[PDB]
């Protein structure tokens, strides 16, 4: 059993450099089952899409593999100034073309983004769970701020559609944050409000784990140990 993880520098190996490093990098030690980190610092559903990653993913998936996406950080942002990254706005089968990088390119919304991959993956066997975004740091000011983005939403709905397991790493995270601390969770965050130091990413990835040992996710099958804090929702 192999695990797939598709995200951003939230996520990936050396997170957002300068002694970041990302959530994935730490779920190994945790599951009887190889993990595959294949975040990418930068990305968006749609980059990402664009690059071919999630094709990449879907030639190796096989039945019974996992694979775990979770995008939203680099979503966002406005199309008038294309970055590449920008997805379309909506939550369905809205279309947006844009010129970038020498191509006028055809751009989904979020959602359909996730979908599509889902529907690839899925249709090989494998197991996918769709995951929202981690919180930038909700201390920078602090005093704790609970301010979910449009993406957590949209990827519940995206799994709702797809028909595949969701997990809601943000509440998790942010719960876990709270209680925490201002100067706990600054700590975390060494260079800006994004970007996760060693120990932040633990944290990270032990929310991740503890989402699904709380909601039942079928992950559950590979998983070491259900020993970490925090409490179900
Ligand atoms: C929530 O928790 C945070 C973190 O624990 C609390 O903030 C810390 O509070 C302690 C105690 O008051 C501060 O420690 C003092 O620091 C001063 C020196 O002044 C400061 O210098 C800091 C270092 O500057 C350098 O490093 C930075 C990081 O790499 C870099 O960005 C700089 O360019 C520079 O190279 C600096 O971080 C700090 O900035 C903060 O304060 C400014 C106030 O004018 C503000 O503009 C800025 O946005 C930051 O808020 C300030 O310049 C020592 O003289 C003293 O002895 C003592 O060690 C510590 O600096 C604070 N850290 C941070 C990250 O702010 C905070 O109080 C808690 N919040 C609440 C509401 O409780
Ligand atoms: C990109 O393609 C769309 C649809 O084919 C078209 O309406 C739009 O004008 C094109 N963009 C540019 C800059 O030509």
């Amino acid at each position: 059993t192999t695990v797939y993880l598709a995200g951003d520098s939230t996520m990936a190996k050396n997170g957002g450099g300068s002694g970041t490093n990302g959530w994935g990098e730490y779920l190994a030690s945790y599951l009887s089952a190889t993990v595959v980190n294949d975040a990418v610092a930068g990305r968006s559903a749609r980059s990402y899409t664009r690059e071919g990653r999630f094709e990449n993913i879907a030639d190796v998936v096989t039945a019974g593999d996992y694979v775990i996406v979770e995008f939203g950080h680099n979503d966002g942002g406005s199309l008038s100034t294309d970055n590449g990254r920008t997805d379309c706005s909506g939550t369905g089968a809205e279309v947006c073309y844009s010129v970038y990088d020498g191509v006028n390119e055809t751009i989904l919304t979020f959602p359909a983004y996730l979908e599509n991959a889902a529907k690839l993956f899925t249709a090989k066997g494998a197991k996918v769970i769709l995951s929202s975004q981690t919180p930038n740091n909700p201390w920078e000011t602090g005093t704790f701020v609970n301010s979910p983005t449009r993406f957590v939403e949209y990827a519940e709905l995206a799994a709702e559609v797809a028909g595949v397991e969701y997990v809601d790493h943000w509440s998790y995270v942010d719960s876990i944050y709270e209680t925490l601390g201002n100067a706990t969770v600054n700590s975390y965050f060494p260079i800006d409000h994004t970007h996760t130091s060693p120990a932040g990413a633990e944290v990270v990835a032990e929310a991740f784990l503890k989402a699904v040992v709380c909601t039942g996710t079928s992950l559950k099958s590979v998983l070491t140990t259900t020993s970490f804090e925090g409490t179900c929702l």
